[PDB]
């Protein structure tokens, strides 16, 4: 099997954003595929294709006090490695909205 | 990137069996991966790892009047080539069964 | 102690080609190991792991007028049936 | 059709750089980020991202070298004029 | 309960012989092998083996003598009919 | 003091079978005990009781790329000679299993 | 005759990753040899020489569902403590 | 010249311990050299030679409120790549000690 | 003075057994190993070894018999309390 990305980390979690970083495999690979979206929600899922030379992404437009799930895969040609993933929840509001 | 196998051809289709045969990519390779199952079910899938000197497989124990898909990919080093695929449907029961 | 395959037949033998066919075991199994290579050479062997849903293979790139042996072993869990064999010889060059 | 702006490059090291940019001001179908040696039009790597992404960490760059980043916003077939910046990696 | 088949006595010399057999179609918890001079009931020996063993080499046989080998499969209580073969050792 | 069997030799090793052969001690004995199984394992051990007439066995149902230990003991009356043993490893696969 | 390390623990085991941790010897030493490789393979082994000021390593690029062994030896002058061991197994592939 | 290791990152800093983790250069290499010690003393230095498949070290027995520097270099053939380095300072004693 | 620990009796057969142990936390100038039938004081043998030896194989044991093994560390004059384990040989 193709070696996967490892040590995935979601940092600087705010109300609507998050910083995702990971470590690519030891072997040369042609791409990385980062997939994210609401955890308990299949449909909502965005996928990004990157050169293995990118090790971090900052996400915005996330919804508050919501649980997300990120999945990262290495790609070499058309062979894909098992994913490496994690879940995280965005911060929430303690004071209420308008009127 | 890696050149894929080609000229996939399903032959001698009956009620429960099919003959699959293809051509390995011209460049030397470490293996050929054949995947098959109901086109109607990503779960129902089997993938075999063959030498490149095997160019044909006879599939038995297939369900009558069912539609199947075959994916054939080549692998070398740590790369899979894109797949060459095709679909076919098994023969059917003209006259009816027993009692 | 594990159900074996049987009735291995080799047909349509040409100069460098051969069709191999067999009968899956009576009891269900998880896989089937098919090994082949020159009979003379204990170090030539090539093995592929298949399922019982596959009962035939076409071998190519063989050498002319050579004797090959095929061995099939069925596997289930960590159990392996006693090997079943047969040998055949590819055709010879005319000129 | 506008592009991003305020493109900042940071934590520049011998071989890596954090690229950040402020999204335009129009619901767009993402952007394209291209980077490569500035003194070499042959070396160009492109990535296609949705609007939601505002930063990337670039690696495998060469020391004491000048790189150029061109970001373009797309909407199917309508590309905005590119925004660009150039920076140089740390030196020995 | 199916017995072994294709019993074969190979590499026969003046005092030794190789015995091999193909295990049954159905799994078996064990096998009993018996051998001795065909024309003699007193001289007869048997060994119980695991079905995973498929060949055995006999030594110290008498020259130019005919021997019979019987093999039976078992599952503790159930046995199968025997499978037999006979052979003769070299003479000079 | 009861001379043990000797010159034990494992030959014809394959993915799942192996041939074992030896020589009985010089003086007659009541039986020969051949015990075999995975080396790194106590639960897995098969003992077979032979007549000193037998000098070889062909073992099947061996796991691929696995290390095995074989011990042979001579028994006369209630006495047992120290065992003579050897180790070997079955051949291994180069192509993968299926899915 | 030389003080040994101990309490080797392996945590955060993934498909190809593993965190190894240990306790340096009671008496001071000059170095610590940490060896690792597949347990099955006596010829796989990889060794690094560390100091007692380091008590943990993260191994990567391992193979899935495989059993590895770690051995640690403390050295001082030309003396080497008796090896301390532990084994662990990387996770298995789902699909 | 040789591409250096990158994304050096010190983490989990306490009074006496620190976690160091980095990314090996993409090209195959024979080794990674990690050097650490008080930034305040070129004499106080330790250099370990690691496989490139080790991407993290936990340093213990560090002095409280001290500033340290880490240099990570890659070596291949008979070349060392330039170093990737960073500094950090251990935590400190808030309340006072014993008597 | 700390004794060895984790005494383990491995590969037990009809007449042999493998004995291994993990040397102490503190260095020791030597080790004394004793073994013999558990229910018998007359039958008992001891060997003095260098602490660098960690395993030993016993042969000529009696079948289906229980044995006890004691190990003690020393520094010429000081010894440590013993560490013990017992095992039984195969039977048939």
């Amino acid at each position: 099997m193709l070696q996967p990305p490892f040590n995935i980390k979601v940092t600087n979690i705010t109300l609507t954003t998050a910083v995702v970083t990971w470590q690519p495999p030891i072997l040369p690979i042609e791409g990385i595929l980062v997939t994210f979206g609401r955890k308990n929600d299949p449909s909502d899922e965005t996928t990004v294709d990157l050169t293995s030379s990118i090790t971090s992404l900052t996400l915005t437009n996330l919804e508050p006090n919501t649980t997300y799930e990120i999945r990262i895969v290495a790609r070499n040609g058309q062979q894909y490695s098992p994913p490496v993933s994690t879940t995280f929840t965005t911060g929430s509001l303690e004071h209420h909205h308008h009127h």
